């Protein structure tokens, strides 16, 4: 019934909304550690939020904070980007709030080596009050550390996809991230003594069981 084939097939289709964020973090990464100024960096991210697709929700810039300034408001500047049109959020940037600087998914990604990328819990975030999981790369500028890159993929894309994907291929999968948390289960059971197919991703810490739908 060629289980194991149709299981790559599927995997090959659920690694490409991780690849795509992979991608999108390069382009972020390579705005970051740019000469352009702050509204320049603003137009770039709003344009690139515009065009990306998938499952990709929001993310954007977080630069180190200075929490030694005396004006509350020039602590933190992430640049922030939401996907409704793109809207660009400030409220991140609230210092009463705490910042950016001790979230998971920038703690993860804080002087790490450029080109290492990170894998956030799931999480639904305070601003746009959407489920969503984050991945972190840092970027760097004259040779040090100098900010935080995210991309957010939004968990109800994710999982409508990867259902989706596993409904067509006549499969049930069970996708679980690296905290355990399951993500998507779809049409997966297990009875008289029926082949489950493992796929471990390697990049991502991720794990898929599939089984042949009846
Ligand atoms: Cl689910």
């Amino acid at each position: 019934n060629n289980l194991a084939l149709r299981a790559e097939l599927l995997a090959t289709q659920i690694r490409e909304p991780l690849n795509n964020s992979i991608g999108v973090l390069q382009s972020l990464t390579s705005i970051g550690k740019s000469a352009a100024d702050k509204e320049e960096q603003e137009r770039m991210l709003r344009s690139l939020f515009s065009v990306v697709g998938g499952v990709i929700i929001s993310g954007g810039l977080w630069p180190e904070p200075n929490l030694s300034a005396t004006d509350p408001s020039l602590r933190y500047d992430s640049l922030f980007f939401n996907k409704a049109q793109v809207d660009q959020l400030s409220s991140w940037n609230n210092p009463k709030a705490g910042g950016y600087d001790r979230e998971s998914w920038y703690l993860a990604a804080e002087r790490e080596a450029e080109g290492l990328y990170f894998w956030s819990p799931v999480y639904v975030d305070p601003y746009t009050r959407v489920e969503m999981i984050t991945v972190s790369t840092p970027y760097y500028r004259n040779g040090q550390f100098a900010g935080v890159a995210t991309v957010d993929l939004s968990l109800e894309s994710l999982i409508q996809f990867v259902a989706a994907t596993a409904e067509q291929y006549n499969l049930g999968v069970n996708l679980k991230d690296a905290f355990g948390v399951e993500v998507v289960s779809h049409n997966f059971r297990t009875y008289d003594n029926a082949l489950v197919s493992y796929y471990s991703f390697g990049e991502f810490n991720w794990q898929i069981e599939v089984v042949n739908a009846n």
